[PDB]
Parts: C-alpha cells; sequence; structure tokens
C-alpha cells in the first residue's frame, strides 16, 4: 500500500487511478492514452539499421520458403525460459532485443508437449535427436502427448483415423492463451511477483477448511509455478543485459519489457497460436510521453516499433509434417488487436495504431504479426481510409467487429487470440479445440456410421438410409442424432486433452500475467459448414440419387436440378447454415466439461479445409471426393457468384451468438471491382466493411473479414516465379502467410478460391 | 475367458473355485492350503550354499553397521523397474534371484520423490551426484518434494521447524502400500495385464458420460500406468533369464515370481515401509504339491525360503541423516504376516509358517523381514510355543491380534503394513501420515501457542494459562482447543502430500497388483501419548506448579505429591490416555480429506519418540526437556513398575476402535522373569499373550506386541563390544533393528527403557 521511488519515477507525468494501487492495465490505458484522429502524414520511414537488419533476416526467410524446412533447430537442448544465451541479428543495430534461441530463426525443442513430435521433426528434416533428450522425455518426464494417448478411447482413435475428428491439440501446444505482456512494462517484475504471492496466500483459508480441496491445491501449485516463472523472466532479460525488476521508465523500455514477457512465453510454450494481445495503444502512452519531453524523435519511435515488430516476424516453432498440413504457411498467430472504440465513446486509435500498420511499408508486407483492426462504424475516417489503403497495398490485414464484441463483453480491453477468438486481456483464455468435420458427419448419417472411404464402422452402427432419392427430413433427422454423437466424442476428447495439458504442460509464464481466476471456455470448431449446408440444399431443392456400392454404401451422388448455394444471399440455403451453427452449439452446450470450461463454437478451419476435404468422399452438394472444403465459413470454392454484397450478407448472417469463439471469412476482391483509382478504392473498401460490420438491435452483423485485394493472375505468376515475390503476403483462413511458404497443393486450394469480380 | 494350456499345466492338482475365473488370491488359498497343527520337528537345517551366501552378505552388513553408512550407491542412474542389469551375490548358488541394483547392498537413486534428499545423501556419504541427474530433476521433471513445498503454508512450515508436526512424508516415499505380489505367481503377468485392460475399458462409459469426470480421467491414466508397469516387470525378470508371462509351475517359480513382483516395487519406489504381505501360507500350496510329488525334499524347500528371506534381508534405500533420526536402524519394514485363523475356523498356520520362523535359525537373528505373528487364542498350541521359543531365542518377532482384526475386517486375507497398520491384500492401502507431537500440543495449550524452546508463536495466538498451580479442567479445555488446531494443520499437510505423491510419484508397479478400486485411509499418528497422559494425571491428582520466565512462558514444572502413571493398570491415569486417543480421533474424523481417504489413527512413533523428545521442553509429568518420549503407545521409560500383566493390561485398554491404524507396544522381559527353565518360559510367554490378546464382545484386547526377551546387562556389553554381536536383533517400536545399526543416542533410548523384572 505504498508506491516506492521506483514506481513514482517511472510513472512521472502519468494520470493517477486505481491502476497505481493494483494490477489494472485497462485503467492505466483509459487514463493516459491520447485518442488520435489525424492522418498518416506524420509517419516516418525506416532507418538504415532497420533495413539492414530486416534484409539479413529475409535471407533466412527465403531459405525457409524454398526448402519448406527450418533454417536450423536444436537437437540436444530442452527449451525453457532461461536455457538459451542471448542471440542477436546484429547487437550493434537492434533497439529491441531477444530471440528464442541463440540465433535468428533457429527453432527450439519444447519437449513437455511430447517427444514423438520432436522425433518426427528430426526425421522429416534429416537431423538426429540427442539420446538423452529422448530418454528423459520418454521415461522420466511424462509429456502431454503420452498422457492424452494413455486415456483416449478406441472410438476417438477411430474418428481421428477416419477424418471426422482429426488434428486436435494432442500433439502440439494448445495455445489460445494471451498473457498480458503489458503488465511487465507497467509494473515491472517485482510488483507482479508480490501480487502473485498475495494471490497464493488468498487460497490458504479454503485449503485448510476443505473447500473444493483438489481445485484449491491445483490452483495454489499453479500460482506457485507462475511466481517462479516471473523470477525466470528476470534471469532471461538479464542474459541480454537488462534488469526488469522495476517498471519501464521510457518508450524503449516499455516496448522492450512487454516483448520480454512475450519472449518468455515463446521460449517455454509452443502453442499453436501465441498471440501478442492489444498493445499498440498501450505502448503509445510511453511513446507520446517521450515525444512531448523531446526524448525521442518520431523516426526513433517508428524504429523502436519496427524492431519490435521485426522480432514478432521471427518467432518460429519446430512442427511436424502433419502439423504442416493442418496449419499451413509456417503460422505463428502473433496477433495484435489495433484500434477499436472505448466504452466511453472515444476512439482507442492512436498514432501508434498507425506506426504498426506502417511496418508493412517500412519492412514490406509480412504475415506476422497478425495485425487485426478492431473495426467500428465510428472510427476516425482518416484511420478507416488508411487501413483500407494498407489492405489494397499489402493484403496483410484482417478486420473484426468492435461494434459487436465490445458491447458483448462490455469491455474495451479484449484482444483476438489466433484468428477470431476474443478474450478480455489477463482475465480470459480458451481451451483450444481445433475443429470437427461436419460434412463427413452428414455422410455417416446416410451410411449408418460406416466410413465411405475406409468402409469402417466409426459412428454408431445404424441402418443406412435406403432409397433412390434423398429426402430432406429423413437425412436431417439422422444428421441430428449423429451430431449428438459427434458432440459427445468431441467434448470427451477435449476433456482429456486439457486435463493432460494442465498437468503436463501448464503455461506458467503466460498464466503469471493473468488474474488469479481465469475464465475458460471450451472452443469447439466446425469444418465444412458450406459443404454440409449446400449438401442439404441440393437434397431439399433438387433431386439427389445415391450411387451405392455392392454393400449398399453411398459412395457418390447424382444431382437432378439446380439448388441454392451458400454465399449468394439466398435465404433458402443460408437458413440451413444458420441452423446448423445453432444445432451443434446447443448440443455441446449440455455436456459436462473439464474445469467447467464453458462450451463455445467457432466456424474456423485453418488448413483443415484441405485435410478434411482430402479424407471426405463425394458429397450431396456435388463436391468431388478429396476436394478441399471452403476456408472457415466461406461459401464453397467459386459458388458465391453474385458479387461482394451478396456473399458478405450470407456470411454476416451466421450467428455470433452461437459461435462466440469466432466466424472466419476470407474475402478476395480484384482491384478494379473496388474502383478506378485508389481514392475510390479506399473509400469503397471502407464502405463495404461499414455495411458488413453494421450492427444494431435487429442486426448482429459480421464478426470477421480477411481482405485480399489482388488479381488471380498475379498468384499464377508467383507460382511460376517464386523468387519474384519474396514477401508477397495473403490472407488464407483468418491469418496470413507468405505465398511462397505454402506447398504446391495448398497454393492450388488458394488459386481456386473465389475472386469477387463485382460489388 | 478360456484357460489355455499354460494355466492348465501350471494349476495341475489344484482345486477349482472362482479364483480360476477372476483374480482372487484369497479364494485360491482357501481352496488349496493345507492347515498344519504339528510341531517344528520336521524343520531342516541350512544348506552350505545358503550359509556361504549369507556369510558373504553379512560382510557388507558389518561394514554398514560400523560406518553407519551405505556400502555403496548410484550417483548417476535414475532407478526404474528396468534400469539396472541382473545382479547376484553368487549366480551359481542362488535358488531365488534378484537385486535392486547390479550389486549386493548397493543403494539406488529414486529421484521422482525429490532431488534435494539425494544431494543431501551424497554430501553426507561423500559421493558426488551426477550433474545431469540433478538438472533433470530440478528443471525438467518436477518431484514430489518440490510439489509439496510449493503448496505448503507458513503455518505448516512453523510446525515442522518447532517439532509439533515433523517428519511427515514430504521428503521420502510414503509407502504403506502392499501390492499383492502373490498375483504374479498365481496368474502370471499376461493374465494380469489382460485384467487391467478390462479395468481400463470399464471406465470408458463414465468418461464419455461426464460422470466424476476428473476422477475417471485420473483413474484411467493410473490404470494405463499400472498396465505399462506390468510389462516392465516382464522385461526386468527376463534380464535374469525368466519368463513370467504365464503362472508359476512349481514351488521355486511361485517364490521367484512373487519376489519378482516385490522387486519391481523396491526398484521403483522408496517408500518408508515396503512390506511383503501375507505370503508364507500362500507359498505352502506350491511347496506342498512339490513335496507330495517328490520333486523337492524338505531341506530343499527350506533353502528356497531361506534364499527368498535372504533377499528381503538385503533390501536397501538411500536415506539422509535426517531420515535416519526419524527412522533408526536402517529399517525397511519388509513385513510378512504369518499364521492367523481363517473365517471358517481352520488355522491358517502351515508348515511354511514354521519354515519362515526357521530362517532365524538357519541364517541367525535378523530385523528384516519383520515377521509378524497373527495371533489367536485358538492357534495350534504347537505353533504358539514354537513362536514363543523363537522370541526367547531371538527377540526378532512381533505379535498382532488376529482375534481382533479378522473379525473387524470380516476377512482372513489382510496383511500388516509397516508395524501395525492392517489392510486387506490388494484391496486397501493407507495414505501414510507419520505422527504428530501430542505432548507439545499440551505445552502450547499452557503457553498460549508459544513454543517453549524457540519462544516464537506457532499455535494460534492465545492467552497463556495463569496461576501458581495448574488445574486439570482448565488445562484440558485449552488442550482440547489446540488439538482442534493440530488436527486441521495435520490433515491439511497430509491432503497436500498425498495429492502430490499421486501426481509425482504414483506407485504404479504396486497399484498394478491391486483391484481397480482401492480403499484408502488417511493415517494420523500420535507421539507422546504416555507423556501427555501422565502430565494430565499429575495435574489432576497432584499439585503441578509452573515455573515461568520473565515473559510468562512455562519453562519448567515442579510437582508436589505422587500421581498414577500409565502402565500400572490404574484406571485413574489409563482413562486419561483412553480419553486422548478418543478425542483426537473424533476431531480428524470431521475433516475433508484428499480422495476421500477415511481418517484413521495410530499410536505409533518409530523413532519420532527421540526426535520429538529432543525438541520438547520440560513437561507436567516430570519428563525433562530433551528426553525421549516412550516408543509408540509405551509407558514412559521405567514408569511401569507393577509387572508385565499390569502394563499389558494398561496398553490393551487403549481403543483400537479409535485407533484403527494400530497401537504399538514394545514389551521387554528378562529371561528369568518368564521362567526357571526353557519349557516354562515358552508356556508362560504364550500365556501372557493369550491374556493380552484375549477378545470378546466386552473386551477388545491389545492389538500388537513387540517381544524382547533379554537382560539389560547384555545390551551394555554389546555397546562396548559391537563386534561380538554382529547379528544381535532387538524390537524397538513395531519393527526390529540390529542393535549395532543404531546411533549411540538411539541406543541410550533403548537401554534406559523398561526391562520388566516380573509378571
Ligand atoms: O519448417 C518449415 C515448415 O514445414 C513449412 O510449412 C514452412 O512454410
Ligand atoms: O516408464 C514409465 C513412466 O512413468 C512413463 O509412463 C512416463 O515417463
Ligand atoms: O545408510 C546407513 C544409515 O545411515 C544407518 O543409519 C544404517 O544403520
Ligand atoms: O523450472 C520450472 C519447472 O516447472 C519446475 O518448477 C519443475 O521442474
Ligand atoms: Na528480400
Ligand atoms: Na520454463
Ligand atoms: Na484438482
Ligand atoms: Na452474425
Ligand atoms: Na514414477
Ligand atoms: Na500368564
Ligand atoms: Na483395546
Amino acid at each position: 500500500s505504498e508506491l516506492n521511488e521506483k514506481l513514482a519515477t517511472a510513472w512521472e507525468g502519468f494520470t493517477k487511478g486505481d491502476w497505481q494501487n493494483e494490477v489494472n492495465v485497462r485503467d492505466f490505458i483509459q487514463k493516459n492514452y491520447t485518442p488520435y484522429e489525424g492522418d498518416e502524414s506524420f509517419l516516418a520511414g525506416a532507418t538504415e539499421a532497420t533495413t539492414t537488419l530486416w534484409d539479413k533476416v529475409m535471407e533466412g526467410v527465403k531459405l525457409e520458403n524454398r526448402t519448406h524446412a527450418p533454417v536450423d533447430f536444436d537437437t540436444a537442448v530442452a527449451s525453457t525460459i532461461t536455457s538459451h544465451d542471448a542471440g542477436y541479428i546484429n547487437k550493434q543495430l537492434e533497439k529491441i532485443v531477444g530471440l528464442q534461441t541463440e540465433a535468428p530463426l533457429k527453432r527450439a525443442l519444447i519437449p513437455f508437449g511430447g517427444i514423438k513430435m520432436i522425433e518426427g521433426s528430426c526425421k522429416a528434416y534429416n537431423r538426429e535427436l540427442d539420446p538423452m533428450i529422448k530418454k528423459i522425455f520418454t521415461e522420466y518426464r511424462k509429456t502431454h502427448n503420452q498422457g492424452v494417448f494413455d486415456v483416449y478411447t478406441p472410438d476417438i482413435l477411430r474418428c481421428r483415423k477416419s477424418g471426422v475428428l482429426t488434428g486436435l491439440p494432442d500433439a502440439y501446444g494448445r495455445g489460445r492463451i494471451i498473457g498480458d505482456y503489458r503488465r511487465v512494462a507497467l509494473y515491472g517484475i517485482d510488483y507482479l511477483m508480490k501480487d502473485k504471492l498475495a494471490q497464493f496466500t488468498s487460497l490458504q483459508a479454503d485449503l485448510e477448511n476443505g473447500v473444493n480441496l483438489e481445485q484449491t491445491i491445483r490452483l495454489r501449485e499453479e500460482i506457485a509455478e507462475q511466481h517462479r516463472a516471473l523470477g525466470q523472466m528476470k534471469e532471461m532479460a538479464a542474459k541480454y543485459g537488462y534488469d526488469i525488476s522495476g517498471p519501464a521508465t521510457n518508450a524503449q523500455e516499455a516496448i522492450q519489457w512487454t516483448y520480454f514477457g512475450y519472449l518468455a512465453a515463446v521460449k517455454s510454450q509452443n502453442g499453436a497460436a501465441m498471440s501478442f494481445g492489444r498493445t499498440s495503444t498501450f505502448l503509445d502512452v510511453y511513446i507520446e510521453r517521450d515525444l512531448k519531453a523531446g526524448k525521442i524523435t518520431e523516426q526513433e519511435a517508428q524504429e523502436m516499433v519496427d524492431h519490435l515488430v521485426m522480432k514478432l516476424r521471427m518467432v518460429r516453432f519446430l512442427r511436424t509434417p502433419e502439423y504442416d498440413e493442418l496449419f499451413s504457411g509456417d503460422p505463428i498467430w502473433a496477433t495484435e488487436s489495433i484500434g477499436g472504440m472505448g466504452l466511453d465513446g472515444r476512439t482507442l486509435v492512436t498514432k501508434n495504431s498507425f506506426r504498426f500498420l506502417n511496418t508493412l511499408y517500412t519492412m514490406g508486407p509480412s504475415p506476422e504479426p497478425n495485425m487485426t483492426i478492431l473495426w467500428s462504424e465510428k472510427l476516425p475516417l482518416n484511420f478507416k481510409k488508411f487501413a483500407a489503403k494498407v489492405s489494397i497495398d499489402t493484403s496483410s490485414l484482417q478486420y473484426e467487429n468492435d461494434d459487436l464484441m465490445r458491447p458483448d463483453f462490455n469491455n474495451d480491453d479484449y484482444a483476438i487470440a489466433c484468428c477470431v477468438s476474443p478474450m478480455i486481456v489477463g482475465k480470459q483464455m480458451q481451451f483450444f479445440g481445433a475443429r470437427a468435420n461436419l460434412a463427413k458427419t452428414m455422410l455417416y448419417a446416410i451410411n449408418g456410421g460406416v466410413d465411405e472411404k475406409l468402409k469402417m464402422q466409426v459412428g454408431p452402427k445404424s441402418e443406412p438410409i435406403k432409397g433412390d432419392v434423398l429426402n430432406y427430413d429423413e437425412v436431417m433427422e439422422r444428421m441430428d442424432h449423429f451430431m449428438d454423437w459427434l458432440a459427445k466424442q468431441y467434448i470427451t476428447a477435449l476433456n482429456i486433452i486439457h486435463y493432460m495439458h494442465d498437468k503436463y504442460s501448464y503455461e506458467a509464464s503466460l498464466m503469471a500475467l493473468h488474474d488469479r481466476d481465469v475464465i475458460r471456455t471450451m472452443a469447439c470448431g466446425i469444418a465444412g459448414l458450406s459443404v454440409a449446408a449446400d449438401s442439404l440444399s441440393a437434397i431439399k431443392y433438387a433431386k439427389v440419387k445415391p450411387i451405392r456400392d455392392e454393400d449398399g454404401l453411398a459412395i457418390d451422388f447424382e444431382i437432378e436440378g439446380e439448388y441454392p448455394q451458400f454465399g449468394n444471399n439466398d435465404p433458402r440455403v443460408d437458413d440451413l447454415a444458420v441452423d446448423l451453427v445453432e444445432r451443434f452449439m446447443k448440443k455441446i452446450q449440455k455436456l459436462h466439461t473439464y474445469r467447467d470450461a464453458i462450451p463455445t463454437q467457432s466456424v474456423l478451419t485453418i488448413t483443415s479445409n484441405v485435410v478434411y476435404g482430402k479424407k471426405t468422399g463425394n458429397t450431396p452438394d456435388g463436391r468431388r471426393a478429396g476436394a478441399p472444403f471452403g476456408p472457415g465459413a466461406n461459401p464453397m470454392h467459386g459458388r458465391d457468384q453474385k458479387g461482394a454484397v451478396a456473399s458478405l450478407t450470407s456470411v454476416a448472417k451466421l450467428p455470433f451468438a452461437y459461435a462466440k469463439d469466432g466466424i472466419s471469412y476470407t474475402f478476395s476482391i480484384v482491384p478494379n471491382a473496388l474502383g478506378k483509382d485508389d481514392e475510390v478504392r479506399k473509400t469503397n473498401l471502407a464502405g463495404l466493411m461499414d455495411g458488413y460490420f453494421h450492427h444494431e438491435a435487429s442486426i448482429e452483423g459480421g464478426q470477421h473479414l480477411n481482405v485480399n485485394v489482388m488479381n488471380r493472375e498475379m498468384l499464377l505468376d508467383a507460382m511460376e516465379n517464386p523468387e519474384k515475390y519474396p514477401q508477397l503476403t495473403i490472407r488464407v483462413s483468418g491469418y496470413a502467410v507468405r505465398f511462397n511458404s505454402l506447398t504446391k497443393e495448398q497454393q492450388q486450394d488458394v488459386i481456386t478460391r473465389t475472386f469477387t469480380q463485382s460489388m
């Protein structure tokens, strides 16, 4: 209850508030940020140090892209917060430092998740795993992977095998957790450790009194581990010559301190998505102070942000080839939520909001960080226009509905994890669940649980539907029951996973940057929505004839007549989609979950649209066997043939109320369809999004939107002349990737997607 | 469900019953053992191979004794079931093989429990711990010790430091677990693995249905671990040239198979007590069959037993000096329950009951295994006398009330864990809890929670008792309060401990030899019962005057008048002892425990009588500060002066109904007090015990009795000339030790105890 010298000095000039007496980053931002409604004219360009540093790093990126393999990686060191010595690109040039290992782009071994994935990676890239590391993580330290497979059921293994429930977090970090790295800059490590000690002590009474004994013992051990992690963060920063016991005193230290918090996380956990948070405006408070005090020039501000962002562009994890198939493009999801509006009506847009976007110019286009615009119909027009402009120039940004999420949480400090999943920073997390195959689930309804490809009994043994024609009501009723079964197997698989993940790979350094009690949801994803929705339309508005095999197994279908397709704004096919989202949600919503994580859903697939597509046979909608599904909630490839306003209206109808974990939409529009010149395009793009995201009592609106502005012909050229587009970047499923980083097959999926020609 | 050729050949000649269709070792024993009512005249002597082996082993034992340190031990190998290669004393002479490490008496490193204790052991015995092993168990694989101290409260640490709650299992294996090692001989490993697989599968419904979600997941993973441990048991055996996939076909294999099951235990866990169980009668079934078929002679049968028992005399664990103070004499508690009566009235004594006892003749006196006689007033007099005789010749046996425990359990297949804690084999286990200092809890009541030696607040802040003379009613009221507090701190400490042991050192190889669901009790011990009872008695029947220091702390007590002391069959004081046992039991009874283990109480101390005595100041009964308490439930050193029958009567009055974990009594009587000649002594000892254990609806009777038949003069001679008594063995608290293995301080305790001079 006394602010020492350290805090008063570091906070000189800052406006007072609860934030000075307790951990409350939101309050600090609310009382100190400077809303900015000006334009981009103040922006500086890169320095020589930035260009030199980035150009050198790109040599490693080019090497990664052409070999589709890591530049290098550890084979004899288990990665922890303090295991590696300091590594640099060029120590003399960097303003913000810190690498995962001792060298740029060298990937680490994070064994706590499973030694098998690591062995598989070593084999896939002709490297050899150290015998001791292998022995330790096989016989001495049990891993998340072995724990999950020691408890899985034979049914879950069958679903995994058949492609109905594949790619779940049983062989890679679950991620979906965002520690509030801003806390390190604002309070310094010692303060945070003191606060965790109080949290630990607060559990003593319940522990002694027998109140929820096991949950209390678990949380106390977790807090103890978090506290130990904070201490390791200091040792880690000291390796770089920094003392972070106290709070950041200037802009450089605020950025350096925040990043150090993130660095500890990417050094200790290999979560699928390791998001950064909502930091640009927070950091602007420190930059703004140094500028007014004349301690830094604007160009120096840009350089600091560029060096920070550059490090985020360098985060790497050793993954398996199977991982590569489910999550393509060497993704990191170092997501940053930019802008938004506060609850008080002010815009949370700052000059730093602009400096972050400006990295796409200072260092060229880049898939990471995953810059996400918190869009509001009330953002400054200067910012709305500049964002569209960056989109048109780079196809590197995504947009999410702040007018929808902010009121939903009734909070102006939530951030986006991975692609489209929101969480109040430092107070919420998700138990990541990948996604289930809804399309194949429909086929199981028609084939009595037998897999159309493996002729295996996977779903519960039922009577396959008989007849030369498929009746909507019959197929559907069956689909309903099979959805019940999918729900049960999915929830059970996740209960096991997260029980084991908490036990064998608890994200201590990230959780140390959260409140004592963290809200947890169990995010369940569904793949192939448009395939199943279209499949139900072709059945309900046309004539579908099952082409059965000698065992009476429907291995194909012939369609008589046209049927309405999702993405054209046709209520007939769009209502089936909306309903399907609602149907699965209510189902998982009844089931018991681990640690009482509240079930939620997301229409998101990442590269599963391809994986599940390959493992699913011909479907009622006319889609061929082994054909990629549409990304996330996207209408099937090329089916949304009525222009932009048409497809956006169809997707914008999907209910966020039954998919709180998010709804992904990858929208690609050719330049001329947006306008004759850039001023027209900027204005039209911003106008489209205003309408897509439009929100009111009677209109929920769209949740997310990836925006690619390009001509299909450019990619084809890129495919043949990769060395010509080293930094070409594109939105593919709720995140971006460098086109040259995808495989031939993954590019084939992209080049065959819809390229909106009209408005 | 079909007995292949293996089971058929192996079980040739055995009577059928449920045991052939399910795991049920008790049924196999009931339907096949041969009761014996004859005498010891059939016993053979030791073969030269036996004598040659034992003599070489005694050479290491002498080294251990004179150095009070390990003959040798690992510094770089983490022990598991399969880690070490086969080890022998002399491969050509051993009939039963198997050692913990690759050499006789060499101790292993069992790191899962904690690295600090191993470092401490290395330091104390001048060996250097391998850096790699230290790193792994400090940074990659969290240990039990780490887990506990991460969750402990400052209150528990203060009790640990002050001597009110010290020596709990937070720095050594909990033990108190007896796997049914007989199951390996009877069914073979493969059949057990198949059974465990069914147990695993039987939990799938609940998992899928969300019933006791976290408990079910926990059990499935544990069964997965048990199953895996069973396969390693096979690999371990195979290194010795044995295939234990199938059941034992003869006596040698039945003994070897059973010992192999135990060997997996003592290679993977370092529990304080690693008891053997109730196996002699079980093994008689195989020995008998081989004798009757002429496959082996009686001397050959004795040899196999001797080589098995020899191996039990060689179990060793690397302990710290701190551990050595709490559990003196290099104890193992490889406890074997011999004899008893079946529920059908037949005696369970067999020729093997006699063979086991005979090892004390064939290989001389020995403290391990801890041979425990399950006594009944209805045992065959022939056996009763032979056991009494063996006690007179060796002082190596203990007796426990079969007439009291068999009825309480309604089961004739329960075994003794450690000293006096009973459990139905393969269906029950205890959560070991060591003991609390009841005497200090009384001083705290008088001193307002302030510790009399450390002069610091430990118990709840409270007003010290005022007055020049103490009043029984007041002191007992304050005491009742501090006992409420001790109960809460104690169970809280144990809840944390067992939650952590389950998490970081689950005894898989042992639990693999138990049923799917195991009954668990949370055992709390009390130390200083007689010190506390006498203190109260003195306060109530005499005039106790507190002598206080300037701060009002009662540092001494002067007494006016004589008062009844426990152990003289004087209801005035014995009732106070009975009252304390009842009070504490009703208090812990109301507390929530981890995994719902039923609280139980034991009046047992092991060497905590010496350790707590050193940390406890002058007490109201007259005991001086630093003086040892009485072992277990014993009267204080020398206070029982009215003969054996009286002291036995006092102890038997202690309520087993309120102390289900056991009540230990160490009875020492000079040869002549027992009788003029050998035959008379035997007959009289047997008489005293029938009286002591006498049980009926209104007379519970004693539960346990250590029997030493010796003269104090002999132990004195031994103190000056240890080399003259290399195998001298004495009972000291519910187990035995080689007198030479004790420290001088520990011997002082033993020599100043009561030596009963009359009946
Ligand atoms: O290690 C490289 C990854 O396998 C590839 O997906 C990068 O594009
Ligand atoms: O070797 C058995 C171990 O307990 C394994 O299951 C985890 O390391
Ligand atoms: O390691 C041997 C022990 O230190 C000793 O107490 C045995 O008597
Ligand atoms: O160093 C942090 C680890 O989690 C340690 O606490 C257990 O090995
Ligand atoms: Na370049
Ligand atoms: Na770590
Ligand atoms: Na728990
Ligand atoms: Na919507
Ligand atoms: Na273990
Ligand atoms: Na008698
Ligand atoms: Na009794």
